[PDB]
């Protein structure tokens, strides 16, 4: 894939969004390649932490859209795949806010353990209701978990914006960095230059325990979310609102 | 009813309490009637968005008062059939707090999706421990879930209102409008005209959808609490407790 | 015991850590104890709210440390066994913090109903990982429940502290004194005195009616979380780990 | 109590049906007794087994029957107490069934861990739709586990017995004594001389342990159903039905 | 529909497969109208029982078979809607078994509450495995829950029937009446005439408060498993055996 | 090991206690044993069913009995580990009963998928309260499922066998061969005959599947199983009865 990099220092699997210039619009292959780089570190004994960082103004802008449309099939098997693949990973999940993130991309930053900001730009995005659609991404778990239930349908029912404030009055961001939006790269490196010195001296398998009895908390309600939330969706792809829609 | 009022605007369907020189004071059979109006909305397939408004400095009272007196029987009836038209609602509801909500009142407050207040000195009081009875209308699961568990013991425990402060310090309000509590009236439309601009543009289904999806993750623990809290009330009042204390 | 006493005020069962001298370090004896004025609070039916009120600077620095050392199963069992005893309390139970908890007692810290701070420079450190350890004393789900769950991985993961900002964002602390850590005796006095206006007026079996339900949502997750917190800290015993870490 | 009997040998608690004459039909104060026998000996230390025996040719004809008719909360008053005190009992309950039983005994015979046939003419009986009612004493989830799904909507939509035949089938039945009807007295005696062999060598608290394990599978269902039960037929009592089939 | 015949007598929804010379083999189209008899029967208040009857020496043959070929999506979208029809039906469903079922209309004769046999030549046949397929309409609860475990495994694992002996075994079948298979229409009219008998007297709206206090002990269980079911099958039908096997 | 072998043929994975001069009384280290067998059976790709056989006249006499006296950690262990290991397990597990099984091994027996007998003189034996024990190797859900829970009791309370009337009355056995006891050897390969011919034709990895959806209707009660019997038998092993009787 020529959009995602990764590579691994240490006990740190690192995984890029690398292509500002499309603010990194991601396609079904890409949601594909980000299971598959999770399924990667998952595997490797090595790794403890897996980073997902991006590049530019954006984190992602989200889906990039360009009976054979019936290639709604491949759509719903993408995002399934891709959420369940955050919703089981046992390494601690930290996400590198560089910016804001919309639709199926703003879902798995909310399935993140750990969510910094470069600043206080950033917003989540999830404009289901715009787009004739409904939950998805496990979302109808992680945002009343993660911004309450009031919040939520705010900014859901009103295609409204979970912006920095919100975030901060959450919980939501472990430590926003406080610098310009034009260099997510200085962002991206001191954000691991601070997990550098975070994990000197602890005992790394003592996070994948706790990460693990943490997660037994929720897994049900993630799991079901995934799939109630495809099951949910298909007479609103049956009617055609989203075909019409997603066009303008 | 000449105490409440409803009447129909597209996709909004809206409740009144006008009965401000009573405090909105609510009997047993406002309460029934209330339930009504949110059976006559959830059947409406055009109707959305359920709004409840009310009138004047309060938003309500709570309950109103004046072996006959296993009149307590029709007590627990009321309150257990509005607590579950409110817990099975299908369509957005939205609170307008114009002002204070107390007891049972107070109670269908807190299971509204979305509340909005007109200013900085509502406050919600649940005043069970001073009646010699327990937590009603469901608020045993949607006081810990909006307000956190340790605030919901120490206004619960001490008799103590949930104050503005703490509303907006748990996201329960999604805006404050920061008008004079001298006209509700004022308020009441300024909400329906924010109302009327943010639905424009949206597939309006998408926000049941959502809400069906949202509402799944607590129905039974809401409908369960419902039950085992009139069952562990009637103990309360076979001692005779709370008819003294409903009494000065 | 001579590092722990307890008495009895009307509804208060008053239990203090008297030892701080030592920083209120505690031994597994000491938690067995505490374990036991629990169940001396729990079976009095005078006694409505057990407080738990400590000495000098620290509320407690956490466990004291001085195939025998098979002397784990010692340490697992008193672990299990307090933190049992403050899962099903029935009585109110308002923790006095006079400054920060580590360890097990930061654990208990946490399945307190109410706390109150002393002044903001108290602190709860659950060095898990730092000591080749997991999650204990229930943290599993008093933390994510209480603080939000990226906020618990921040702070878990890392071995950082939840300090006293973090813990006013989510209201884990009903009030803050504002008083002078050098006396945690004034301390004391001044929240039993504004404990002894709160009851006046209300029905007290009321608060332990509240209580019962409120406990009801959560307690099947707590006593698990007791279990397998246990459970999956063996094998890091049996791996050696937390052996080394124990001794400098 | 004239018509309930009781006495402790060694290990066994014995109660027993005395009122041959009336069939050992009971009423509301006889089920209320039955309840306080059980919370007696669940709290005796030296019992470790609850023997329910009856006299005369049937086990119990249930029910002994005869606005104040708001006596009806008198009667499931009744009937909540004593199957809730059959559901939580710690005891090894042991049914001597000397015939048939009919109704709210029946339904408690279907909650004892063990049952023991007189004969072959032994039934049971649950005519709730010939009574314009609806499951009560936990038979809602007893008869399903213990006979079969279809049975159980056999016997239940057309008032039909549960025969010796099915009892069999099912293995309801630990063993037929294939004695007379005319002496449930020496059918009495000879169960509890083959209970007196059998626990011979036993660690007793082995069974209360294995009990308690046992029990966990199915103790929310039977809590929940003894509450669901209730509050699902007050629309019956309300209509009118069971007041009219309750004279002939 | 053709195939497809229903009245009404009484409180009695009749539905009978009229289809003989075809041993009443059904189609996608078929199982949605036997859906949509379900819809009108649950929401018809004079009903009370659905009854599901045959024709000739064949209850159902099951599914008749003659990338559009995706095809598949209707072949899945007809068994989890008439399987969602008979798991969520109010009346009571009794089914009259006049020979043989196979695949999914033997899963549906699994979801009755009560099922009459004609002889002990009827079987049932669920050929999951000869097809390269999985478990579907709901069979992965009912099985284990009407036959037992270890019986269920034998016969789906090695596609072995589940004949009269082991129906009658586990009390799958209320009664058999003996009758030879040259004529379904005389059993047809024999089970009506005994259900006239059979609900004289009773209060009917009772049959249908049990039912629904009954169904709630596995209603999630079987919502689940139409859901998961056909989840876990779509792997199947991508690697392509089920379309191999499906021609011969 | 010297008394457990294995073989591979086809698409079984055979599992062989080969000690009939001991009856195959096992010691921890032969369920450690028998449990990593069970873990090559999971991973190998090419097997679908892992079948167990002994040999001699007994399937297995149990536990083989010859502060270090504090073995019993090693003697849980393996209880929690080989039951851990039939539980998971994603093949067909079918035992082979050439005889009676007793304690643990019994216990194993109960947890396969299929078992088959090789005469009527076979039984099953829990003698836990003839020990001084509780539950174990998750009978505390296995028994009740497959036998009913009053006869369970009637096993359990008084350490009475399962024997084969009752074997064949809940359908725990599929098929008994009705062979001599003094040839297990022949019974063994008669079974092996029978599963080639009923495997042919077949589509294997749909044998896995049904598995898969069948094992979740109770894989969480198994392994909350597994735990809580642990917990609970510590006291016993504290106390100090099953050391005593562990000797005579």
């Amino acid at each position: 894939n020529e959009k995602i990099s990764y590579r691994i220092e240490g006990p740190f699997f690192i995984i890029h969004l690398i292509n500002p210039d499309n603010l990194n619009a991601l396609e079904g292959e890409d949601y594909i390649y980000l299971g598959e780089l999770l399924e990667l570190a998952d595997r490797n004994r090595d790794v403890y932490f897996t980073i997902i960082q991006s590049s530019g103004r954006f984190f992602s802008s989200g889906a990039d859209f360009k009976e054979t449309s019936k290639w709604v099939s491949n759509f719903v098997a993408r995002n399934v795949y891709v959420t369940d693949a955050f919703i089981k990973h046992s390494k601690v999940l930290i996400c590198c806010l560089n910016g804001p993130a919309i639709g199926l991309s703003a879902a798995l930053v909310a399935l993140c353990d750990i969510v910094y900001s470069i600043n206080d730009k950033v917003y989540l995005l999830y404009p289901f209701a715009n787009l004739g659609l409904i939950t998805e991404g496990g979302t109808t778990v992680s945002l009343p978990l993660k911004f309450g239930t009031n919040t939520t349908y705010e900014c859901l029912m009103f295609n409204k914006p979970f912006k920095y404030d919100i975030m901060c009055e959450n919980g939501f961001i472990s430590k926003n960095f406080n610098m310009p939006s034009s260099n997510a790269e200085a962002f991206n490196a001191k954000v691991l230059e601070e997990l550098r010195e975070k994990v000197k001296g602890l005992y790394l398998p003592s996070c994948l325990g706790m990460k693990k009895l943490l997660k037994s908390n929720h897994i049900d309600a993630f799991n079901k979310a995934n799939s109630v939330e495809v099951n949910e969706s298909l007479k609103y792809w049956v009617d055609g609102e989203p075909l019409k829609r997603f066009r303008q």
